[PDB]
């Protein structure tokens, strides 16, 4: 069904269409194709309103999941792609590039309890180097692979004003490693699943 | 305004009361006074739901605040007092002794975010020995005065498997204490406002 402006044989101008699965599309049409501005709801509550090129969204668009989610930012070709802002459903926030729908790029997680997160992404997840601040004051600053702490890098408990300086794999502090205390000292020790199992040396200030 | 049983001359049996504040309270009656069973709306929306002696909350009642507050358990003469429960707003649960409606004598706060503490409490606040369970495991135990770490105390930090034991003012980390890792050995310090700021000595396991 189709409610709105022809031209030649083609929609084209403003109109309402009711598609075979159910979804509704109203806003502007171009030779037969959604393109321009209008929006669409999804049968599975899923709504769209932005910027449509060749019957695909393109351009700046929101999306209001029914899920609860909402992603405000850019499109290309029916897929996010460039700059875009994901609200989650409890309120963290992806800020940063998306490549094909993927977090891919630079970003930042702004998460509800304070939490913030920023650096390189790759196929959805922190890969390169990113900076973990946690509210108490905590904060890892090193190597990411997929979504975790990997590679060198440095975790500073603001509790104990204490930092680590190593090596890390999959997110557990592991191998040998640098403890720095808040007075300037420094424990060399060896880690392995996070824990410090060895003490090799103690150097001074 | 009363509709209800009489007896004698006075309310007597069960009836509905409406007060000149405009609370309003069905249940039992006794010789003219709230007595046995019955709940109260109160002007502002407090309802409770609970026993009554003497025209007094007394004996096992639930106060559901309209600020989203919620007591479950025991009244002596229109205060809480004894054992119970008062769930706050945000989910946090208190579980413990009340005297004259202040959290005094033993006591647990389950938190929503996982943590957890049980000890002593005196004037509605910390005040003695009680043990701190946070979520990630860290962990305080010792004393406590006005809800707050204060006194001779241990806190082991879950992330670098380490332990402060010394003193506590106002909840910070005084004075000369001792902070044992867990590869068994110490290190002999001085903390002020909760910081390390000189290291005296490094003790061998
Ligand atoms: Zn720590």
């Amino acid at each position: 069904k189709y409610e709105g402006d022809w031209v030649n044989g083609k929609m084209h101008g403003h109109g309402k269409y009711i598609y075979s699965d159910g979804g509704v599309y109203e806003g502007d049409w171009i030779d037969g194709k959604m393109h321009g501005k209008g929006t669409y709801v999804f049968p599975n509550g899923n709504v769209y309103e932005g910027e449509w090129a060749h019957d695909m969204k393109d351009g700046y668009g929101v999306l209001t999941y029914q899920n609860g989610e909402k992603y405000e930012g850019y499109w290309k070709q029916d897929k996010v792609h460039g700059k875009g802002t994901l609200t989650y459903t409890r309120g963290d926030k992806y800020i940063g590039d998306w490549m094909d729908a993927k977090k891919d790029g630079e970003g930042e997680l702004i998460y509800a309890n304070g939490d913030r997160f920023k650096g390189q992404w790759a196929d959805d997840r922190a890969n390169g180097f990113g900076v973990f601040t946690y509210a108490n004051g905590n904060r890892y600053e090193g190597e990411w692979t997929d979504d975790k702490r990997h590679g060198r890098g440095v975790f500073y408990c603001a509790e104990d004003g204490s930092a680590y300086e190593g090596e890390f794999v999959g997110g557990r502090k592991e191998g040998n490693g640098i403890l720095r205390l808040a007075t300037g000292h420094q424990l060399e020790g060896t880690w392995s699943g996070g824990q410090l199992v060895r003490v090799t040396s103690f150097v001074f200030a």
